[PDB]
């Protein structure tokens, strides 16, 4: 956009929250959680850079503590969309992403 992006760049949209919720479970979170490791050893198949996909990790985990909830996993897919469709990064979590 003429804007650097419109109503609909960073918000996750019902749809879109689906097909993340899918991915997750296909991860197979132990109590709603993955790993670290595990998330962004997921979000290297993505073909993003690494230092790309390190920022991606610390937008996502919003609550810092390493590990990744449903709701974290989501935002980190949007974000992945985002850079591979040539968006730049935002420099800390837009909050209609939350
Ligand atoms: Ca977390």
């Amino acid at each position: 956009t003429p804007f650097g992006g419109s109503l609909d760049t960073w918000a996750i949209t019902v749809e879109e929250r689906a097909k993340h919720d899918q991915q997750f479970h296909s991860l197979k979170p132990i109590s709603g959680f993955i790993t670290g490791d595990q998330a962004r050893n997921f979000f290297f198949q993505s073909g993003l850079p690494q230092p790309v996909l390190a920022q991606i990790w610390a937008l996502a985990d919003m609550n810092n503590d390493g590990r990744m909830d449903q709701v974290e996993f989501s935002i980190a897919m949007k974000l992945i969309k985002l850079k591979l469709q040539g968006y730049q990064l935002p420099s800390a979590l837009p909050p209609v992403m939350k």
